[PDB]
């Protein structure tokens, strides 16, 4: 049917370790393209440097405003509609503020607007060595990976860029040198408006987090999380996807860096840009995107079936 056909064509833009393919073989948004292009929708997937910052010249902004350039040539259309995952969604803010003609729609899905306490503590960890070397060699083993992962062998990235651009107060920074309509005072937990005009260029502005970590007790200045995606212990998914454990595992380094609710790497807070649809998906970081191969917990909404959804809001809205 024509449920997902919007105007302008959706492009689907992966955030850190991202590219469209791993290998060439594991698609980014799991699923997802597929799906929407059953539903008669146009989209199109991203393929970015996988670490890098998203603002300056060997950036993923800048190459995501490529990208989109050719995306409007090959289909014809004017503008493009931008949904974002994590990184992903600072790189399309990105797009949307420097070239407002052509972009329609700002979506994301768990972006860090105001960072991650994760990364604040990946950067630590790393300060913590005296001689400054396992900056370089864990940067270049990630570098490695980004480069062999990458379904076009990408050589520009840049770990240590990736890793500072996603700290909290880098994020702020960003945010001061990319401003939106859609985001609330800092600090605030609030959201912004639900569209940018510029001139005579309107954005429809969306986001929704997944909250899956939840602190749940303090003992002794500790806090203990709960992975509320799952049926406590027996969930299948902590069997059939690595990162369910993971995710509850860095999210509860999160509650412990005073996050709050997150999604194993971003927090509520973090997440929140124009009208935000929903906070409450019982969902990790990887569960919005379809991943790991489609595996979620029990308790987690289809995201699947949310995209969708709103490829057809984007639909009824005009975009
Ligand atoms: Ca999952």
């Amino acid at each position: 049917d024509n449920y997902a056909a919007t105007r302008y064509p959706i492009i689907l833009v992966h955030g850190l370790t991202g590219t469209d393919k791993y290998a060439g073989v594991l698609e980014y948004w799991y699923g997802i393209q597929e799906d929407l292009q059953q539903r008669g929708a146009t989209v199109y997937v991203a393929n970015l440097s996988g670490f890098q910052s998203d603002d300056g010249p060997n950036g993923r902004g800048e190459q995501l405003l490529a990208y989109v350039k050719t995306v409007l040539a090959a289909t014809g259309a004017t503008k493009v509609n931008l949904v974002g995952h994590s990184q992903g969604g600072l790189t399309s803010r990105y797009v949307a503020a420097v070239a407002p003609d052509l972009v329609a729609s700002v979506t994301t899905i768990g972006t860090p607007h105001r960072g991650s306490e994760f990364a604040d503590f990946v950067q630590g960890v790393l300060a913590y060595d005296p001689t400054g070397l396992s900056s370089t060699v864990i940067a270049a083993f990630v570098n490695v990976f980004g480069i062999l992962t990458s379904s076009s062998n990408n050589t520009n990235q840049d770990a240590l860029a990736a890793l500072k651009t996603l700290t909290t107060a880098q994020a702020a920074t960003y945010n001061q040198n990319y401003p939106s309509a859609g985001l609330g005072a800092p600090g605030s937990c609030q959201t912004g408006a639900p569209t940018e005009t510029v001139g005579g260029n309107t954005h429809l502005l969306y986001s929704w987090a997944g909250t899956a970590i939840q602190p749940t007790i303090s003992v002794f200045g500790v806090t203990g999380a709960t992975d509320t995606s799952t049926i406590p212990l027996v969930d299948p998914a902590n069997a059939l996807d690595p990162s369910t454990l993971a995710l509850f595992g860095t999210g509860t380094v999160m509650v412990n860096r005073g996050s709050g609710q997150n999604d194993g790497v971003v927090s509520k807070c973090s997440a929140l840009y124009g009208q935000v649809l929903s906070t409450s998906y019982k969902w990790n970081h990887l569960d919005e995107i379809n991943q790991l191969l489609g595996v979620r917990g029990a308790n987690a909404e289809d995201p699947v079936a949310v995209i969708r959804t709103h490829a057809n809001r984007l639909k009824l809205a005009g975009v």
